[PDB]
């Protein structure tokens, strides 16, 4: 047959003409139009696209739920499914108890992740209605969440875990009631009797086989070779979808019955290739649990490997065969599968052979000794024998949900009652093209005795056999060679343990205590987390929320999937679709573009170059951006032109039919190739204070060095994506974007078009994440898209794809700085001067304001008498870096905390000591000569450094140090500061309008965008007390350019201040008109009144606007305010580093956050965590690679790692400050977005106090970059093993 059936919420599916090209995701989406499962990266990693399936298991015999990544799952693989997503188990109307509690629970920020992780919740609970802490933590391995730092999701549903003033009441969750959970389609348990026949499926170039025997497999790969297997597709899906590789036939053996067999025989447990490795996983554990730990030691390793393996998503339908086959040098299994010589079966027509994986088994890149006519049958893991030893590492960048840069299997067999090797066999991942056994090293090592001498034998070996090539694909030479000498000590150490508990301690030796660390797996605590603010005063009226923690206002809906992102607008029937075509030469001229192939596609309608332009090419916020490019591209991402289509499968498809011919010119990378080229954004900006050269006369001691910060995508979990409507009339055209900035949307669109600004449109729902990367770069796509639609007269469309988003669109600025800072013996500071160096990127962008900011913050909270600091923009052939949550702080404050923590260190005192008595006092003015009024800093500080028992946990942490070898803690206390108005002092104002309806219903509307900071629900609070009616009887749907105009980009942390005011002032208009009605009538009710006014012919619309007042900073005469207050924080974090791989614990981290009188305690906290997790993945996770060409390599999840659940600190604890109003914002509040993001900078300093210990246990001021990645931690804890390892094209550069 050709029909494809399944169901979708219990609806039933018949699709007639199934591609097999067509994701889950997309049928979801585009034809059955169910968007709350999101696109998040498309490749695997996010989890933003989780559904559950459920079938009727034939083998098992029982029915079954698990999770999948819809963006991977073929619909042709679906026959004969269940399948459910967000919009399934609950709406606004009856929520899920899993939905109710993770809105309720503040877990919901942007809304864009919650659908997903509502999903792999749900699926846990199918499966477990009675889950483990532990199980609940695990469930969200293939999740991530870029807003909330998940504490609150957790905490949310701790509540269903068997073995579990507030922020949220869990006693009025509503109870889980299992019966009440949708039926399983009778129809699919009517035809589990049905035997399964073949399904074949043809679409525009793919035709899929869906095998129901495996006679029929054999026989088509004997006629077909080419026919290519497809699984779990978690490989080919990647394949296809990444590396534009096309298999016209594919054939899908998932059904085959002895293809997901699992038989225990005498020598292990061998199983079906198609078998996922989820079940390989509930199979071993099993095993392991109730065998003797004698013979479960290779199934404990492949376990092991399987815990940092993707999650639950990609397990439930990755297959081990899959794995194997595919024989990425990176396999986490094959190493283990080899260093263990498990039996594979193969089988074609008519023969059968089985073989040991050896090395010869992967001959070359992505090869194996199979036959094209032959596949994989099964694989037998074995049992270990007496005196057989394994261990399986994994290092990464990330623990969890990451791919390896090494990866290991380990074993070893003695001669029986002896310590003397019979066998050992060392295999390897990432160290070479193909997963690799240390022939050449192991074989001296027969018969010798586990020792010392061995020890150092085998290490000698591994260097010279495990050598790599300065440009080996990946980089991180040294760590990695470092890494398989450090995983072998490891096992080495490993083997002593076990030895002795086999009872020959006596011949091999004791384990030095101090040692024991090294062999330990990882295990975390169980969590704990503490949230503390301030309740209101008793008086309040329970209808003013003004402090409460009432919930973001559209949580309910994003955990239902009801919540409107761009892309889940429903199409117009006309609608067209847009492809950008990017540059991928740095710097060259378009010496010619060829669209003849892209013609050829079904769809195109055109291809949009510079000459479309109606108007002007010149865009972006200093006008020197081009629209498409012209004569020459200056990055890689350069956008040239843009493809029409009517599809975006055909969009994508002619895009790359558009070829274009290049002429390389010389291309400026780095920021030393702008140094050494003069080439920078304007001049030197500089602030001076005091007298330098008496200062550093005057110093006891004067410490010089460098420090580089890395840069950071934003990785909002929604990418840039904008609608255009063209009305058809005077140039009228409406659009719907994700940004944080309407106005200069709509003024770049009118410009490129040529049309005045009062006919273009902007509006903005919601975004899912901006964080500063949609304060400007959003417009490159609306702009193109913008054009499309007035040249089509059609709306059109564009979402990016996160490779894109992630190549055009930029990040945080990298810094490169030069400090020189002079102190006294005491660890007072009297003199600094430091250089910063930014990497702007090819257009000014925000470059300019962000230096300013940086230098704004140099001092961090630091009064230092005699200071000099420079930035200068440098200008390169890189995608424009742009605005990022703190712009230019976080760099600046690091640097200062770089060199401060070099003076304590210098004068032999504690840091604490000597931050403490370099800090600002109140009435001090700071370096740029603004005076510090209402200084919390001190308070905030006391608190922390009490509540946290920061001198206390000083000695426990000596105490770790001095007794283990190769872990260390460190721990560090970290103060700051943070200006709080625009830098430009025009951009601090705001705009309101409010209308109230003759039925009393008020409708709101701001300048502001809501990107998940919770800005509508604030201003909804500040209205309702504004007002004094409740939070009910008024709304806010949208922010646009024709209810509120000329506003200022939703950033700067200031838009409750400034949009807060404008509400408030909008309502004190129409307060002062209900007057009159109010006085004759003053108990009667707000309906009443206002029927009145209008009976009476009363107005009830009305702005309402604001201006910070008292701003502008000169450069020239260093005075006037750049800000209209401070806010002030402090973080103590305590750190576990892995002084062997790099890997690290974030043990405790304590916050004090000075957010004056909160609005919203529920939201201000959210904004602490999540602010501070994403300065978490800044300063020791993010790290963006290019190549020395200028191109990036890192564009997706894969290889770009945010934080994770499991990044966070185990224990976690937020205080706001008590009895702190600041009069001068609304109702006595602070803005909270960005200042808490430096304090994770107490993470980065307490890996540096570890690191230090490590350095005593095995040259000081050693350097540390930004971020301090396993690689750095790893290099820096200089040892036996490094100085074995240490010592031209390569495959990045340092930009
Ligand atoms: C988000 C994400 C995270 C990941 N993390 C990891 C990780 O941590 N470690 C790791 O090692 N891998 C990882 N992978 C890779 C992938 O998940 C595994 O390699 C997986 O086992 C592939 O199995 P599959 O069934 O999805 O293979 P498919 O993609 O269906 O097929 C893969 C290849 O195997 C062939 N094939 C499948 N079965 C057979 C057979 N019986 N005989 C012959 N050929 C066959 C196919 O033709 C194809 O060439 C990750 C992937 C994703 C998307
Ligand atoms: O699958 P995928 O996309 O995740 O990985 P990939 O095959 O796309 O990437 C190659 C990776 O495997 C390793 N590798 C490949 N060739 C190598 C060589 N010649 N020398 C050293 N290391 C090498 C590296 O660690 C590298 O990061
Ligand atoms: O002073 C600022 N100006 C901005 O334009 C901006 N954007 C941002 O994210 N933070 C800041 N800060
Ligand atoms: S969209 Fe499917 S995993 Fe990210
Ligand atoms: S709330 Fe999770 S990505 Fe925004």
């Amino acid at each position: 047959a050709d029909e494809l059936v399944f169901f979708v919420n219990g609806k039933k599916v018949v699709e007639k003409n199934a591609d097999p090209e067509t994701t889950l995701l997309v049928y979801l989406r585009r034809k059955l139009g169910l968007c709350g499962t999101k696109l998040g990266c498309g490749e695997g990693g996010c989890g933003a696209c989780t559904v559950m399936i459920s079938k009727y298991d034939r083998l098992q015999n029982k029915i079954v739920h698990f999770s999948v990544n819809a963006c991977l799952a073929p619909i042709c693989s679906l026959h004969h499914v269940a399948v459910t997503t967000v919009e399934g188990i609950g709406n606004t109307q009856k929520l899920h108890p899993v939905q109710e509690r993770i809105a309720r629970s503040h877990g919901s920020q942007c809304g864009f992740c919650t659908p997903g992780i509502v999903m792999s919740m749900y699926t846990l609970l199918r499966n477990q209605p009675e889950p483990t802490v532990e199980e609940i933590e695990n469930a969200f391995q293939g999740n991530l969440c870029r807003c909330t730092g998940y504490r609150p999701i957790l905490q949310g549903f701790r509540t269903f875990a068997k073995d579990g003033p507030s922020l949220f009441n869990p006693e009025d969750f509503k109870p889980l009631d299992p019966t009440q959970e949708p039926i399983f389609p009778p129809e699919l348990l009517r035809l589990k009797d049905t035997p399964q026949k073949k399904l074949r499926f043809e679409g525009e170039r793919v035709t899929w086989i869906q095998a129901s025997t495996m006679e029929e497999l054999l026989d088509l790969k004997a006629q077909h070779p080419d026919a290519k297997l497809v699984v779990g597709n978690t490989e080919i899906g990647i394949e296809m979808k990444f590396k534009n590789m096309l298999f016209p036939l594919i054939v899908c053996p998932a059904w085959i019955p002895e293809l997901n067999s699992v038989v225990h025989g005498p020598e292990g447990i061998s199983f079906g290739a198609s078998c996922p490795l989820s079940l390989v996983e509930s199979v071993l554990a099993e095993e392991i649990a109730k065998l003797p730990e004698q013979k479960t030691e290779v199934f404990r390793g492949v376990m092991e490997q399987l815990r940092w393996f993707a999650g639950k998503q990609v397990k439930s339908v990755a297959s081990i065969g899959g794995n194997i086959i595919t024989a990425s040098p990176i396999s986490d299994l094959n190493p283990v599968f080899m260093a263990s010589g498990a039996k594979l079966t193969l089988v074609s027509r008519g023969t059968r052979r089985t073989v040991r994986m050896d090395h010869t088994f992967f001959p070359g890149y992505r090869k194996t000794l199979l036959r094209p006519e032959e596949i994989l049958l099964s694989i037998e893991i074995p049992y270990s024998k007496e005196g057989e030893f394994f261990s399986a590492f994994k290092q990464a960048s990330r623990r969890e949900a990451d791919i390896a840069k090494v990866t290991s299997g380990m074993r070893v067999l003695f001669k029986p009652g002896t310590i003397e090797v019979q066998e050992l066999s060392l295999c390897f991942g990432g160290m070479a093209d193909r997963t690799i056994s240390a022939l050449k090293t192991t074989p001296k090592q027969l018969s010798k005795s586990w020792n010392e001498e061995l020890l150092q034998s085998v290490c000698a070996g591994l260097a010279e056999e495990l050598q790599l090539a300065p440009d080996a694909p990946g980089g991180m030479v040294e760590f990695r060679r470092t890494l398989t000498l450090s995983f072998f000590f490891k096992f080495y150490l490993t083997v002593l343990q076990k030895l002795g508990r086999a009872d020959l301690e006596d011949m091999c030796g004791k384990l030095d205590p101090t040692f024991a660390s090294a062999t330990l797996l990882f295990q975390k605590d169980p969590p704990a987390n503490v949230q503390l603010f301030q309740e209101v005063p008793k008086d309040q009226s329970e209808e003013d929320m003004v402090g409460r923690p009432l919930p973001h206002l559209a949580a309910n809906m994003q955990a239902s999937g009801e919540a409107v992102y761009c892309d889940d607008i429903p199409r117009y029937e006309n609608e067209l679709s847009l492809r950008l075509v990017t540059s991928t030469r740095a710097h060259a001229k378009i010496t010619s573009i060829d669209t003849s192939e892209a013609k050829k596609v079904p769809g195109f309608v055109c291809f949009l170059t510079a000459e479309d332009v109606p108007n002007s090419n010149a865009t972006g916020l200093f006008n020197d951006e081009t629209v498409f490019a012209k004569d020459e591209v200056t990055c890689v991402g350069h956008i040239i032109g843009a493809v029409v289509a009517d599809t975006p499968e055909h969009a994508q498809r002619a895009a790359r039919g558009v070829k274009i011919t290049y002429e390389d010119l010389p291309a400026i990378i780095t920021i030393q190739d702008a140094i050494n080229n003069n080439s920078f954004y304007g001049s030197e900006i500089k602030i001076e204070k005091g007298d330098l050269k008496k200062g550093f006369s005057e110093a006891d001691n004067v410490v010089s060095g460098e420090l580089y910060i890395g840069g950071q995508e934003h990785f909002y979990l929604e990418t840039n994506c904008t609608i255009a409507v063209p009305k058809g009339e005077a140039g009228e055209m409406e659009l719907f974007v994700s940004t944080q900035n309407t106005m200069k949307t709509q003024s770049f669109v009118a410009k490129m078009l040529g049309v005045p600004d009062n006919r273009i449109v902007v509006r903005v729902k919601r975004m899912g994440g901006g964080f500063g990367g949609k304060e400007t770069r959003s417009t490159v796509v609306s702009t193109a898209l913008a054009l499309a639609a007035h040249k089509t007269g059609r709306p059109v469309r564009c979402m990016l794809d996160r490779d894109e988003d992630m190549l055009i669109t930029g990040g945080r600025h990298p810094f490169l700085a030069k400090y020189k800072v002079g102190f006294m013996k005491t660890g007072t500071v009297v003199a600094l001067e430091v250089a910063h160096f930014s990497n702007g990127g090819n257009t000014e962008d925000l470059s300019r304001s962000i230096m300013e900011r940086a230098l704004f913050h140099m001092d961090n909270a630091y009064k230092i008498p005699n200071i000099r600091g420079t930035g200068r923009i440098c200008k390169t052939n890189l995608p424009s870096n742009t605005a990022f949550r703190g712009f230019g702080g976080p760099q600046g404050m690091l640097i200062a905390e770089y060199w401060m923590s070099e003076v304590a260190i210098t004068c032999g005192l504690p840091a604490e000591e000597v931050r403490r008595k370099n800090m600002y006092k109140e009435g001090d003015l700071t370096h740029f000569n603004q005076k510090l009024e209402g200084f919390t800093l001190p308070r905030c500080w006391d608190e922390c450094i009490a509540s946290s028992q920061y001198l206390a946990r000083k000695r426990e942490v000596e105490k770790f140090n001095r007794e283990n070898c190769w872990k260390k803690r460190g721990l560090c206390i970290i103060p700051t500061k943070f200006g709080i108005s625009f830098t430009l002092p025009f951009l601090n104002q705001g705009g309101a309008l409010v209308h109230v309806y003759t039925d009393g219903s008020v409708l709101l509307t701001h300048g502001g965008t809501e990107m998940g900071q919770g800005l509508h629900t604030k201003m909804v609070q500040v209205a309702s007390r504004a007002l004094k009616i409740p939070t009910s009887k008024i709304h806010i749907s949208e922010t646009s350019t024709n209810t509120v105009p000329n506003t200022s980009p939703t950033a700067a942390s200031a838009s409750a201040d400034l949009n807060g005011q404008g509400v408030y002032e909008a309502c004190q208009t129409i307060l002062k008109r209900l007057e009159p009605f109010k006085k004759k009538k003053p108990t009667g009710p707000w309906e009443a009144w206002v029927m009145d006014a209008y009976t009476s012919a009363v107005s009830l619309s009305a702005t309402g606007f604001y201006k910070t007042p008292n701003l502008g900073y000169s450069f020239e005469t260093n005075s006037g305010n750049p800000f209209h207050y401070f806010s002030y924080g402090v973080a103590c974090s305590e750190v576990e580093i892995d002084c062997l791989t790099g890997d690290h614990k974030n043990l405790r981290t304590d916050i004090v956050m000075d957010v004056g009188s909160s609005l919203n305690p529920a939201i201000d906290i959210g904004q602490v965590e999540g602010a501070f997790v994403q300065g978490l993945g800044l300063f020791t996770m993010e790290e963006l690679h290019y190549s020395p060409e200028g191109s990036l390599h890192t564009r997706g999840p894969s290889t770009y790692k945010i934080p994770a659940f499991g990044s966070i600190p185990i224990e976690f604890r937020v205080s706001l400050l008590r009895d702190c109003p600041n009069k001068r914002a609304i109702y006595a509040s602070k803005a909270v977005g960005e200042p808490p993001l430096f304090l994770a900078s107490s993470i980065f300093f307490a890996i540096k106090d570890a690191i230090r210990a490590a350095r005593a246990q095995h040259k000081q001021l050693f350097q540390l970059d930004s971020p301090a990645t396993p690689e750095k931690i790893r290099n820096a804890c200089v040892d036996q093993f490094t100085t074995l390892c240490v010592t031209c094209k390569s495959w990045s550069v340092r930009i």
